[PDB]
């Protein structure tokens, strides 16, 4: 009865967000059009019209709520007005004005005569009888802010973070403060992230780690053996040094005191969030408002997931075979290009582009899997891809890493008796330099490389295909073109709006305290990339995309028991990092129990000789990376003390490195208040001063 | 004005509760009397009249709130009363009753001329004007309560679990339904308890452990070294297997088993209390209702409160050096009561009670330091008495037995080097029996040693103190004695009321997690325990204790994140209890590394041989339980390979059973929903069906 929003088609003022008469304001336009399969086009048009109907107090539909319709869904869910606030109304926005016509958008549903009960806008555009609903923005309040935030000439500005709720909502304002606050906890560990390895980089020469090595009077004498079997020649420690000179600053002790740092720090980033999140929990509002056929199929579901888990390990494996064969053509072909790096850089290359194509598999992949699990509306659905998407994107991303970490520089053997995968083909070994190179420029090129890639994805990806929108359908219009047709062909975000861009961070978190025992510039590259970050995502939620809907959110949801998750992960894989793939505490006993007369000849702590009198010389029946028996001796080729005493202060340094930083991770999170002092301070005025 | 209570004294029905008049059923009694220093009895008469007189709607004082009376500040705190309840009123109890006259107990104040504003009896009672005021009870609700479930013949009854709340409130309640669902977790880790060491009772025999220790042929030979430096003689192996025959049950596998099912045993403990207090949370209510200078003061006692745990650190030194010195004479002065385990019998018995001790110096000290330092009324008080009591009680109770347990049986050296702890004196070393029944000894005799001897003073020292009331005071009364007369010569609980009955467990809980590598049987003495601690803890607070207040606390509290703190601490020490005082891993590497032909002369898999091919011989210049090199050697009491074998073993257990059990009690806890799932089926019928 009486629907139709008469089609009084005037668009004069072309940046307009009004009606005829003025004084309305807009806050969401949908959209439907059927005048042209063959049989259903009134069909969609009789279970499109009844919602319309009580709704009341190509051609795009306006809406308005005046102030007695506004208010009394206002009433329903609690809005804080305004300085100081109450419940539900107390007098004295755009951010708050377009959710309450989507409140207005959520119980109200349509009336059939045949049973089929249809609520809201969640069936109504999936189906197909809507093709977009959409709110709209102004030309200001924009204006300003993309001058003073979102353009490329105000990177070095304070973040208005105000007048990012105030422009975009909780959902946008608790990612960008949540962006701007991890941009300057890096920074407090980018600085004391610089000032370590500096000290690595001005001790570069004399501690006989790269002194020995490149001297090749007596570092070059090191005769290797060949890793593969056929095609790979005996070789030397001259040509280790041009990596080993680079080294010296990547382990010595830089780590060791980051690495006990980042512990310290990710328990600080974590904790001032608690208490960022507190003083944003009350500067803004934040406050809440067969049966076993079904169980197999969603058993099934969980089951088969995890094979894609399955699969992306196997991946991995192909990267290994893959690595064989590309790094035996690279010794016979060929600034310093060694055939170490040269497939540490090539072959990482060709494995980022695999993670960047099998990605988009598992973005289709895990969104095909849940809806055919069963899910709720929209908040256990995507809680229920978060541990499934990140899951996926945690074995892709981290797998690779994970394989040149702890399980890539072991299982030699008896003639250098690879394992070979219980297969006929051989498996890979380390080369003596306590491979880590080939791990942190695999750190490098993914973390700096998916920083730059997927910031081209970010940019123009939604340029190009809003020019889709233009050199396609229409070009040379009236020339005062109506605001709501140009909003319209900006493309939209997505139902799971900021979960691509909360899971791009989470994985840049995943690289600079999962893997930063290596590579403490992980924080710089990952701060220069965060002030960039904080304008690609301010520039392309402005400019490009469509205007999110500013729902509330308290913290970031379901990234928070992850990163909790990932820092309590990380305490065990940095320490794994520095023992099992480091060669740092190979080097700590040497200096502390082998320069020692005990099986040794020098007379006080010193490290002249580390380098021939680690590893373990092969006879026919050249050295390599391994702690085992000198042939020729009573137990040949079984381990040494050396490995027993290393593989122990390995071990140890996993159980005093874990209980001394999971202990300061208490005491830290102790001894400190989870609100906010000041908050504290300021919650208190708010129930008893009322 | 018109303050007393009108002193119309008769008495005439011994059993009564009410007055005169009848119809009208007490809640609360005080008392005070003034009749007979020297000029300030009326003083404290004016004190206190005007607190009694704005009440209104030996001789000890009835009170009594009638309907309209009780039912205003039934509106003030939100009630429920009921099947299904409400808020603050709904129409369809002495545990409820006199908790509303103790919360008119709580606002009203006095009112002064001179500006000494006095609100209740906090400061009223503890200034002296007031002596004792009370609650009594009943004789019914009372005498079945004996007969069921507060007599040593109901011991075996299920608990009226609803019947303790209901007559005691959740202060006590809370605390015998965590007192029976810790008996009944005890049960099926008691009956999996006794299984697990019945094969080892049953396997006692061929393995090798005590199969060669009993053969004075070959386990005879083994002529090991003094301990002290005089007076002590060389021993064999003979003598320890008296010993060495029940050390097959405490070890073998019966802990690797055990152990690692109490790290499953204690997240499935907690997490299903977590359901208990969840389905407790819905059937009983539960819901809740110069500064420098300053500075400076509180700072000193946090620092001056932690040299007495320093003390109680020093006091177990104290024990070292008796345990040397009675070690001596044992040996000279003599149901196979070898030395070995006669000073681990008589010097654990000494030490337990310079425990019992100095507990009760800890009982006074830590109340001292508190009041000193600046508290809360009553609940941060003894939540800052929590952190501080019993951590006096951690450090009293646990580090004796952390003193047999990590650090006790090392430090030996070059000559058979103590460390002398910097002192001219010697320091001791542990015997060739993987030192753990000085350990578990310990650990019984204490843990059921306290649990003996707190059970007479629970039990009699209530008792002879409500007889110093009838022995000392009044005998022989007018043989029909009114009810508040009898009730008040019961003896007062403290403020803190379930504070040392709580802590007494935490204690017992802290011995069946931390320790129970060793000692399987932890579960089952503590089972015996807590059938009776049930019952005595049920007669103690119903004949001889007054009635406490019924107060409501939704948890234990405070408790909670201790025991959360203690099952860290637990998977931690048990694996330091099975790494580095059990002398297990030392069995499994020998097994699995040592007769193993490298290092090894056998053929296959065999124990055969473990002992002598374990220790170190030491030259003039006897074995002893260290892994260090012979003497004669290249590198002579260094280590081996064996020490850095099996302390890497060592450290990799630590390594896999924290990894393995911290992951399997984030399994567990991720596993169980913390509601209980009918209760989850319960609440949902409370807030969308009313
Ligand atoms: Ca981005
Ligand atoms: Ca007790």
């Amino acid at each position: 009865d009486f629907r139709t929003p008469e089609f009084e088609e005037f668009n004069g003022k072309p940046d307009s967000l009004f009606f005829t008469d003025g004084q309305r304001r807009i806050d969401f336009i949908l959209v439907y059009e059927d005048e042209s399969k063959k049989g259903t086009n009134e069909k969609q048009k009789r279970k499109r019209q009844a919602y319309e109907s009580n709704l009341i107090c190509l051609v795009f539909v306006k809406v308005h709520a005046p102030w007695e319709v506004l208010c009394t869904y206002a009433e329903i869910m609690h809005i804080k007005l305004p300085f100081e606030k109450s419940r539900m109304n107390d007098f004295y926005n755009p951010a708050t004005r377009s959710r309450i016509v989507y409140f207005i958008l959520s119980r109200v549903k349509y009336q059939v005569m045949n049973n089929v009960n249809k609520f809201g806008i969640n069936r109504l555009v999936s189906s197909g009888i809507y093709k977009a609903a959409f709110p709209l923005h102004d030309c200001s309040e924009r204006y300003l802010l993309y001058r003073e935030w979102a353009h490329p000439r105000s990177i070095y500005k304070k973040q208005p973070l105000d007048l990012i709720r105030k422009y975009y909502g909780e959902k946008i304002g608790i990612y960008f403060a949540w962006l701007g606050y991890y941009t300057q906890m890096l920074l407090l560990a980018a600085v004391v992230g610089v000032a370590c390895f500096l000290y690595g980089y001005l001790d570069q020469d004399n501690c006989t780690w790269s002194k020995e090595v490149c001297d090749p009077d007596i570092g070059g004498q090191i005769l290797m053996c060949p890793q593969c079997d056929r095609l790979c020649p005996f070789w030397r420690l001259n040509i280790t040094c041009e990596s080993s000179k680079k080294l010296c600053i990547f382990d010595s002790f830089g780590t060791l005191i980051f690495a006990v740092f980042m512990g310290v720090w990710v328990t600080l980033f974590l904790e001032f969030w608690k208490r960022r999140q507190a003083e944003l929990e009350y500067e803004w509002d934040t406050v809440e408002l067969t049966t076993c056929g079904k169980c197999i199929r969603v058993t099934l579901c969980a089951s088969a997931v995890f094979f894609w888990i399955l699969l992306i390990i196997a991946s991995v494996i192909g990267i290994i075979v893959y690595r064989l064969s590309v790094f035996i053509v690279f010794s016979t072909t060929l600034k310093y290009l060694t055939p170490q790096m040269a497939t540490s850089i090539t072959a990482s290359i060709i494995s980022f582009i695999i993670i960047m194509i099998l990605n988009t598999i598992y973005e289709k992949v895990a969104i095909m899997i849940t809806n055919f699990e069963l899910p709720r509306t929209q908040t256990d659905y995507e809680n229920s891809l978060t541990m499934k998407m990140f899951l996926f994107q945690f074995v892709n991303y981290y797998s690779s890493c994970f394989y040149i970490a702890f399980f890539k520089g072991k299982f030699v053997g008896y003639p250098g008796d690879p394992v070979y995968l219980l297969g006929k083909y051989r498996s890979e070994e380390c080369d003596p330099g306590g491979c880590l190179l080939e791990l942190t420029t695999q750190l490098t090129i993914i973390m700096g490389g998916k920083a730059i890639w997927n910031n081209i994805q970010e940019v123009l990806l939604p340029w190009v295909m809003n020019l889709i929108g233009r050199y396609k359908r229409v070009s040379g219009s009236e020339k005062i073109t109506p605001r709501w047709e140009q909003d319209y062909h900006l493309q939209p975000m997505g139902k799971l709006g900021l979960f691509y861009e909360y899971l791009e961070m989470i994985i840049q978190f995943g690289f600079v305290t999962l893997f930063v025992a290596s590579f403490p510039l992980a924080p710089l590259l990952a701060l220069v990339n965060n002030i960039l970050e904080i304008r690609v995502d301010a520039w392309k939620l402005t400019t490009q995309f469509r205007r999110m809907v500013p729902e509330k959110a308290q913290d970031i949801g379901a990234w928070q028991p992850i990163m909790q998750g990932i820092a309590i992960l990380a305490v065990v894989t940095n320490a794994m990092i520095i023992a099992f793939t480091s060669d740092m505490i190979p080097r700590l006993v040497y200096y502390w129990s082998f320069s020692i007369p005990p099986y040794g000849d020098h007379t006080y702590y010193t490290m002249d000789g580390y380098i021939n009198n680690t590893l373990s010389v092969f006879n026919i029946t050249c050295r390599y990376r391994d702690f085992r028996n000198p042939p020729g001796h009573p137990q040949e080729y079984k381990h040494n003390i050396y490995y027993w005493h290393v593989i122990a202060a390995k071990l140890a340094f996993i159980i005093v490195m874990e209980h001394i930083i999971y202990s300061v991770k208490f005491f830290i999170s102790y001894a400190i208040p989870d609100v906010s002092k000041i908050t504290k301070s300021k919650i208190k005025r708010e129930k008893y001063l009322t």
